[PDB]
């Protein structure tokens, strides 16, 4: 049988990136495919985008496996290096990187280099996360330059925080502040990731880094998918049925005794739960396919299995075909449902659930 | 040097050991399932010889215990979903749940070189898996017709609210659990973690230690593991990736959700929910930042985590950050949370790495 496993279908990131590349037609794709390229497999993604015309990731350790795994392309390294002796390695292994702070710039200073590194000096524009704030930045950006151990140009990255909350204005502030800083400089911009991209067109600039919409899912803090921008829902999560069992009215089902039926039913029993990465916050009523129908979720969610309310005689039975999220059930109605978000959704998953590709 | 979870060995015999020291008559079924429970599934299994049975939640996890050389009994907690399935299961000498017709038709029918070693599970009150009482006696009976199935059927049952010592849900549940064992040979067993804790009058002959085997309460009342004399075994450990100056009224974070009152200085740290870190975390939770307490300020990221520090404060990149573990119970940031202490122990990604101390 199948229990758990996440379906990717590699022709709709192949489309997501072109899809991309339509609404972002002047920029470079920068696919972000961090934390196991969002829960779809950091390898098999980018395997799936020769395309890409680079690849983004968190840590160092995310590129390496990149390379390890037969990958060619530059990889940008978004929150730069941890330590100073990595600095080798990621010359050799030609890797970009992004300087925020004088510790990073500090050991390009220093270092002695075989091959000059590319850099993208990450300018702090709002956020307050990670890069140099702008009292800060003219001083910092001059140091690379003159560097012999990074390439000329120094190119500059930044992020937004509520891009994806138009009303505010605060992404027109970040906007306000990156372009004041790259006035007059050389080398290239980025600062638009998924939210940037769809929503605002003066910050696609020469490079843009699609995260979470590549995946064919949405950043948007509302009822949209990735289909409402021409974007196809790359993964699936799957599963089966192990039980399908009678049920009396009155009777609960599960731990704490959370739902208690008021008719007599039947009740499947899905292998999937939070070992698996299911979020065990789902509440009562939640939507997941059965056969293709939606049936709610009844109970709490266990570590390894979820109970639903399919019906006094109904005809499912052990075995048969359950999807989580997916063709038919978006990731984002799971997400309005549950109260979580997409992003961690489809990324807070564990190993116990197998990889497969399609297409 | 980055996001990691420590195991230590030490405490988790400890704990085995603590836990025959409570069910004192009872033989111990070391709950692994689910990665084991975020702490590694076979390494945890290698380092509890003593244990007289492995408990998994899937067959797929069994195997895996077998292929890295595990021998000791392994319990499938749900049974098996295929029927193809009886032969590797007799062969590997995995014992086995039966709640469903399917299972149990599967029995009847397989031929097999060995008998396979059953715990019909019994549905006494959480109405998940199992076979109802009405219908549980007929069941039983076809169980020691087998010759499939080696004698005596043992039986099994679960808990859904052992937690809650002032409903009677539990007193109910055992009530029925006992009307139906009466009389049959073969062992009993229907106590995990808090049957263990707070009912002794049903630990019978097996229990099945899960959360509390890795020094971590079952209860939701605010108490750890140490407050049965188990020790916690994982701590899920990173390090600053920056130190940054931060003024008052500025914001952080997507949704600028924190903002500050001061001019400060803020931690990121390489930890995130792509990790297994809740999203969920407001602003507040408990960090430990070179061992001394700091608050969350933000929300919680794919990768990184900021934190206050304080305007003057001498922390330094590179410098080691607890997420809990040592100096921090994942109980106490469970309840800064709102998630169970079972879910953030478990559902943690494949970007931890794993160390094992001890
Ligand atoms: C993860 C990340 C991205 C992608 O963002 P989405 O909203 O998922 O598209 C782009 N840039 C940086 C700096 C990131 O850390
Ligand atoms: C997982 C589980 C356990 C162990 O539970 P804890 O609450 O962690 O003690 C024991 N028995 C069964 C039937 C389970 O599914």
């Amino acid at each position: 049988m199948q229990a758990a496993t996440v379906v990717i279908n590699r022709r709709a990131l192949r489309h997501n990136l072109q899809r991309l590349r339509e609404l972002a037609p002047a920029s470079k794709m920068v696919a972000v495919v961090k934390a196991n390229a969002y829960g779809h497999g950091l390898l098999e993604t980018a395997r799936t985008l020769p395309d890409a015309d680079a690849f983004g990731v968190a840590r160092l350790e995310e590129a390496l496996r990149l390379r390890a795994g037969g990958i060619t392309k530059p990889v940008l390294l978004l929150e730069g290096f941890f330590d100073a002796r990595d600095l080798p390695t990621i010359s050799a292994q030609h890797f970009h990187t992004a300087v925020h702070n004088e510790e990073q710039l500090a050991a390009l200073e220093e270092a002695s280099l075989d091959e000059p590194v590319t850099v993208w000096m990450k300018l702090d524009t709002g956020m307050h996360r990670l890069g140099v704030r702008p009292e800060q930045a003219e001083a910092f950006y001059h140091r690379l330059t003159q560097c012999k151990n990074v390439r000329q140009p120094v190119n500059i990255v930044s992020h937004f925080a509520r891009a994806d909350e138009p009303k505010c204005g605060a992404t027109e502030k970040q906007l306000a502040i990156f372009n004041t800083f790259c006035e007059g400089k050389p080398g290239q911009r980025s600062i638009a990731a998924s939210g940037g991209i769809l929503l605002w067109p003066q910050s696609h600039f020469d490079w843009v880094r699609p995260g979470i919409i590549l995946y064919g899912v949405s950043p948007l803090a509302d009822r949209s998918t990735g289909a409402d921008f021409g974007c196809q829902p790359v993964m699936s999560l799957t599963s089966s049925l192990i039980a399908v069992r009678e049920h009396k009215a009155g009777e609960p089902v599960g731990y704490g005794g959370t739902w208690v039926s008021e008719r007599d039913t039947r009740l499947g029993v899905v292998a999937m739960g939070y070992g698996d990465g299911y979020p065990r916050a789902a509440p009562s009523g939640t939507p997941v396919l059965v056969n293709g129908r939606e049936v709610p979720i009844v109970g709490r969610v266990a570590m390894d299995m979820i109970c639903v309310d399919l019906g006094p005689q109904a005809q499912d039975k052990a075995g048969d075909p359950v999807i989580l999220w997916g063709e038919g059930l978006p990731v984002e109605r799971i997400a309005e449902m549950t109260k979580v978000s997409a992003y961690e959704l489809i990324t807070r998953l564990t190993s116990r659930v197998a990889m497969k590709y399609v297409d």
